């Protein structure tokens, strides 16, 4: 009567086939979807097989030994607080090396305070100088001996995601959608945008003839926002006054996993004038140098970037990339929804591209309209699209804001730019012993449900992994903390549990690429 009947989807790489996969998954042969389609890695976060690949039946067993992929255990951040060029390796400070760790999970409490305030507490107390990842993750240990997050037998451990190539990921899928699916892909460009009167897309135009109609539009065309963008004329937020980053440069090195293993997390190495990634797989890694244009020269961030890889830049082929910070002033228009880079993007400084994907393709079913699209349908997602961006945003901002290095001018300029209201009272709060979005259930609840981890995405072990970890602590503990001497006595056969696991998940676990070998080999 009113329901939509037909779906076309305008692009063909990783946003458009996890669209068309899980819209098709989700309305079966109720509607036909239709794909219009004219690695240097990437990262992910946990929910991703919960959310996506568990609702297309898809076990890990099978799309990983697909697409290369590896594991996740966290994002390691090096050199961000020590001044100097840009290196693989971490500096030294205060007889450690400069790194520290932002694994998954959630953070253990003892009497309704994380355990991180007790790191606190103790740190306050001068009884130690343990970090904090060291004394409240024990995966932190296993990343150090570059172990399996698993067992071979496939025994869990502790909470991962995933690297893998992006282009076999969309490929994996294309061939999922339309071989079990009934989705129809398309070869070809698009020639033009019919709208109707009311300006809803009515069809797109191949340069061979062929109308391509539809009452629902998803634009996943990339940076080019083709619907989105020029045919809806919705227009985009430049938000690279707040995250000064905006370019990149990218390779893929292969890498003899024989010599010390494959490193199960991402690296986020601090450079003069941005931050490179390294997202390890089986045999090789992809990284990018990614930098602000305003505070390096284009020749200056590709030398950069070989130079700390021992790369020659004459003969290395290299991804030369311009970025475009923001998001869209509404990611929904009418009938034309944009997901992906069409929709926002950020800088893959917390791995969110596949989640902002993964969370635009859910919030879109649960609010999924009719052919009379009623405005507070596409109101509600624009607004947990919007929320859920900003959010992101202000923490990534943090990162460089909180960074103590002013040694170049990129470094320096960070702490000039405006903080956020919010930010501030996080920080503020942080600084007063105070938690922040401290976690109201357990973990397999958390992972177990999406409305709960989208609810409280950034927890408070993550504001204390990134803060803490850049060298900022609170001017004292939790108040409360110093009229509860018992509950801080109680709470240290916690940290003693801690030391327990690292021991057993380091002497136990195989390595992560005895495990890789046995997925792929
Ligand atoms: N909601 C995410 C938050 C998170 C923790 N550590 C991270 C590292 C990278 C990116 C996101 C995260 C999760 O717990 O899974």
């Amino acid at each position: 009567d009113n329901r939509i009947n037909r779906i076309v989807i305008l692009g063909g790489g990783t946003a458009g086939w996890m669209t068309a996969s899980y819209l098709a998954k989700a309305l079966g042969d109720t509607v036909t979807i239709t794909l219009l389609e004219a690695g240097v890695g990437e990262a992910t976060v946990p929910n991703l097989q919960r959310v996506f690949f568990d609702f297309l039946g898809l076990r890990e067993e099978e799309w990983m030994p697909e697409c290369n992929a590896a594991f996740k255990t966290a994002v390691k951040f090096i050199n961000w607080r020590t001044p100097g060029p840009g290196e693989a390796k971490a500096r030294t400070i205060d007889g450690r090396p400069d790194h520290f760790y932002h694994p998954f999970g959630l953070l253990p409490e003892h009497g309704q305070v994380p355990l991180s305030h007790y790191w606190a507490y103790n740190r306050a107390a001068g009884t130690t100088d343990e970090p904090f990842d060291y004394a409240c993750f024990a995966e932190t240990a296993a990343m150090d001996a570059v172990r399996a997050p698993k067992w071979l037998d496939g025994r869990p451990a502790t909470r991962y995601a995933w690297h893998f190539d992006a282009h076999l990921v969309a490929e994996f899928l294309r061939r999922h959608a339309t071989e079990r699916l009934n989705v129809e892909h398309v070869q070809g460009e698009m020639q033009q945008v019919l709208r109707d009167e009311r300006g809803f897309i009515t069809a797109l135009r191949t340069v061979e003839g062929r109308d391509l109609e539809g009452d629902l539009f998803i634009d996943c065309s990339g940076f080019r926002g083709l619907l989105i963008n020029k045919a809806m004329e919705e227009p985009f937020i430049d938000m690279n006054d707040q995250l000064l980053c905006n370019r990149a440069v990218a390779t893929a090195i292969k890498h003899d996993d024989d010599a010390h293993g494959v490193e199960p997390y991402t690296s986020a190495i601090a450079m003069r004038s941005g931050w490179s990634w390294k997202i390890p797989m089986l045999g090789r890694f992809g990284t990018g140098y990614v930098y602000s244009s305003r505070f390096a020269e284009k020749d200056e961030a590709t030398l950069d970037f070989c130079r700390m890889w021992g790369l020659d830049p004459e003969n290395t082929p290299l991804n030369q990339v311009a970025f475009r910070v923001g998001r869209n002033r509404r990611a929904w228009v009418k009938n034309c929804v944009s997901i992906g880079l069409a929709s926002c993007f950020l800088e893959p400084l917390e791995s969110t591209g596949i989640y902002f994907i993964t969370a635009a393709i859910y919030q879109l079913t649960q609010h999924f309209p009719d052919r009379t699209f009623a405005l507070a349908l596409s109101d509600a997602f624009n607004h947990e699209i919007e929320a859920m961006f900003d959010d992101t945003r202000d923490f990534i901002q943090a990162h460089f804001y909180v960074s103590p290095r002013t040694d170049t001018p990129f470094w320096k300029a960070n702490k000039d730019l405006h903080l956020p209201e919010q930010m501030r009272e996080k920080i503020a709060m942080y600084k007063a012993g105070l938690p922040i979005n401290a976690p109201v259930t357990d973990e397999s609840t958390y992972y177990g449900r999406f409305e709960a981890e989208f609810r409280n995405f950034w927890t408070n072990g993550s504001y204390y992994c990134i803060f803490a970890g850049l060298g900022l602590r609170p001017d004292n503990p939790l108040p409360m903390l110093r009229h509860r001497p018992e509950q801080v006595r109680e709470a240290q056969a916690l940290f003693a549990g801690v030391k327990d696991k690292q021991r057993e998940l380091v002497e136990t676990l195989p390595s992560n690429l005895e495990f890789l070998r046995s997925l792929h080999g």
